[PDB]
């Protein structure tokens, strides 16, 4: 695609930005607002559609965790409901594969879900697949070879390394190598065939540092470290690099983007957002 869209999040309650970044030449775009606000939500792509899954309006008056799906069409700049989830997923996992979005884990309530569900944009209707071999809520997924990564979290009792991986065409689940660290709330992207997992809670403190797994050594590796701590960090791939966005460092609740540059293993800060948030839900089209 050309564009960063980062939608939703939290500061205070949660949020209904649509806003967009423009990597070349810098500019912000405001785009329309979500019709109900929410945070723990994750963003993803199909088609040039954008879609915005799960999450929670956590408001003043009340939270109230999200089964929806909602699609935006950049054409017309305008939101529209589709099928909604059979269950709300707080804190929210997707990655797309063959045109198909997966859900994975998150929360309704105490409830911390090990199921998937697989939603077909053709028919807007959501099925159950196999669920995952343990709960996971704030967990980071990556696709990578056409498999689905679903990355640390948090089971209701342990916060995890643990990590893995679903094969569509078996409809089954194997665990991997965990990682090095415990994350929770961390950004999980691909980038170059390896799986990042960046930031992140590990029980203790906010993260700020970085960690790769490549399929084939099936081993984690450490690289630079991101600038700030974040966890509830938005992610994306753009032009073969990643881009981190807000977060919560522990104090404060980030404006700052930064962007991780592969070829020199270094990150720099690219632009601010137009507000300090957490909790976004990040895509590119
Ligand atoms: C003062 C901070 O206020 C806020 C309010 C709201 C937010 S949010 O809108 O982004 N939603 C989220 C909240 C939490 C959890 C979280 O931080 N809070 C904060 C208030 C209530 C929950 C997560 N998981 S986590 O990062 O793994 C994690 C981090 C810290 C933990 O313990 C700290 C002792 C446990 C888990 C999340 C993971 C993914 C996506 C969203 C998350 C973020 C911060």
């Amino acid at each position: 695609g050309r564009l960063i869209y980062t939608a939703g999040g939290y500061f205070r309650q949660s949020l209904s930005y649509l806003e967009a970044y423009n990597p070349s030449n810098g500019s912000w775009l405001r785009l329309a607002d979500l019709q109900v606000p929410r945070s723990g939500l994750a963003g993803c792509v199909v088609g040039g559609l954008l879609y915005a899954v799960g999450g929670r309006n956590n408001s003043p008056d009340g939270n109230t965790d999200s089964s929806a799906l909602d699609c935006y069409n950049p054409m017309t700049n305008q939101w529209s409901p589709c099928a909604s989830m059979s269950v709300p997923r707080n804190r929210i996992g997707v990655g797309v594969i063959d045109g198909h979005i997966y859900a994975v884990g998150g929360s309704h309530g105490c409830i911390h879900h090990s199921s998937v569900e697989r939603y077909e944009p053709e028919r807007d209707e959501w099925h159950l697949v196999a669920p995952m071999l343990t709960r996971r809520i704030g967990v980071g997924v990556a696709v990578l070879n056409r498999l689905l990564y679903a990355v640390g979290g948090f089971d209701g009792t342990n916060r995890l390394n643990s990590a893995e991986c679903y094969y569509p065409e078996r409809n089954e689940w194997r665990m991997i190598t965990p990682m090095n660290t415990i994350r929770s709330g961390a950004g999980v992207c691909v980038l170059h065939n390896c799986i990042y997992a960046a930031g992140g809670y590990d029980g203790q403190d906010q993260l700020n540092s970085v960690e790769r797994y490549d399929v084939e050594t099936e081993t984690w590796t450490f690289v630079a470290p991101m600038r700030h701590h974040r966890s509830a960090l938005g992610i994306t791939v753009h032009q073969g690099k990643i881009y981190v966005l807000g977060g919560y460092d522990g104090h404060t609740f980030l404006d700052s983007v930064e962007c991780y540059d592969p070829d020199s293993d270094t990150w720099s800060e690219v632009t601010r957002m137009t507000s300090g948030r957490s909790g976004v839900g990040v895509a590119v089209t």
